[PDB]
């Protein structure tokens, strides 16, 4: 049974609702981005129109084998008509191909569905600013003040400087980055760039990255793993045992691994007050937990919502418990009272 927050009222549209069979009344299925929790259910046997970004369409065609006749890629920042309703797709600042959707309802209402997003002040000076938005379907992943983390730029600076120093001190070191989906490509691409290396990876991951329209990416990635100083591994292998086993590969041409894992999103006086990143180390293997996020921090989310001033907010994340629903509604009310909308 499709939850109500996945249906757009006054339309026959659903958003990220592919695991519920045939949704009654749905004439178009929007997919905000290619993450498993959102595309769950899509396959080569889906026979309804899917509306998405071009990059998401590339992944649907090449990774899930969705038939081309049902993939409807839409350009960003462009007014499009879908089944009699004007829509606009905007970059969500999440993972490649991820979009927010503006719906211009026939009754004059405007709805913004953020998909998954990392709110940024740049969104306030975009075409989002050119009309009132009445209802907001909000990515509330980190809707609590303890969710603080640096800008992606600060985190990438840390990772680049850490990896460059380690490999320049020890040219026999290897950098490993963990991955389980698309997104956070900047981490391993930036490290490989500063090291003059390509990123070695599995054929399956290589295929995935080939779908993302990343400029000059043939110059940055390879399936020849031992020829590179940066390797991508499945996230489940980013542990001392998994990295020890990997070090035994490639003829043992490396004697050190620095691994990067995205983690560490909670920081407050209650829990992990110090945000400074220090690796977990065992012998010649170090694992850096870096707070690289592709969701809004609490402050980023708050700023965006107080700028947008929506009349109604419908969370799309963390609404499975009464505690989380209640806390989120308290924050929305706080934000509304502070900003006066
Ligand atoms: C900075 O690292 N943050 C991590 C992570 O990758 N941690 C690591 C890992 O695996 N380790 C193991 C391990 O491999 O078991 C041990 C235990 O070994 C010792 C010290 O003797 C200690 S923590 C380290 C993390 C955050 S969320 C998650 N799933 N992992
Ligand atoms: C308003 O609450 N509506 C719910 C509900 O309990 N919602 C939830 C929420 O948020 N969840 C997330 C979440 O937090 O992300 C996922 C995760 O989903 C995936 C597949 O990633 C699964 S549903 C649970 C509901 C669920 S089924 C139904 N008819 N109503
Ligand atoms: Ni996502």
């Amino acid at each position: 049974t499709c939850p109500f927050y996945k249906k757009i009222p006054g339309t026959g549209f659903t958003v990220d609702a592919f695991q519920y069979g045939v949704v009654e009344g749905c004439t178009a299925y929007f997919l905000t981005h290619f993450h498993s929790d959102h595309y769950a259910g899509l396959s080569k046997h889906f026979t309804f129109p899917v509306y998405c970004s071009e990059i998401t369409g590339n992944l649907l065609k090449n990774k899930l084998h969705v038939q081309e006749q049902y993939i409807h890629p839409l350009p960003l920042d462009t007014e499009c008509i879908v089944n009699g309703v004007k829509v606009v797709l905007l970059d969500a600042n999440h993972c490649p191909g991820a979009v927010m959707i503006l719906f211009y309802l026939p009754n004059g209402t405007v709805i913004l569905h953020t998909g998954d997003f990392r709110a940024d002040p740049s969104m306030e000076r975009s075409l989002l600013a050119d009309q009132k938005v009445h209802m907001l379907y909000l990515d509330t992943t980190y809707c609590s003040p303890e969710y603080t983390f640096p800008s992606q730029q600060e985190v990438i600076r840390f990772a680049i400087n850490t990896a460059f120093e380690a490999v320049t001190l020890n040219p026999h070191a290897l950098v490993v980055c963990g991955t389980y989906s698309i997104g956070k490509e900047k981490v391993f691409l930036a490290i490989a760039d500063v090291l003059g290396s390509k990123v070695g990876m599995s054929q399956e991951k290589y295929k995935t990255l080939q779908c993302l329209n990343i400029p000059e990416i043939n110059s940055l990635i390879t399936t020849d793993m031992c020829s590179s100083l940066v390797h991508l591994l499945p996230m489940m292998q980013i542990n001392f045992k998994g990295l020890q086993s990997h070090l035994k590969k490639c003829g043992g041409k490396y004697n050190q691994i620095l691994a990067f894992r995205p983690t560490g999103w909670t920081h407050s006086n209650k829990f992990t007050r110090i945000a400074d990143v220090i690796p977990q180390t065992k012998g010649n293997i170090s694992i850096y937990g870096i707070p690289y996020s592709e969701h809004s921090s609490y402050l980023e989310m708050k700023r965006f919502v107080q700028w947008l001033k929506p009349q109604k907010i419908i969370p799309t994340v963390n609404v499975g418990t009464w505690k989380s629903r209640s806390t989120m509604e308290k924050y929305f009310r706080e934000w509304k009272l502070e900003a006066g909308y």
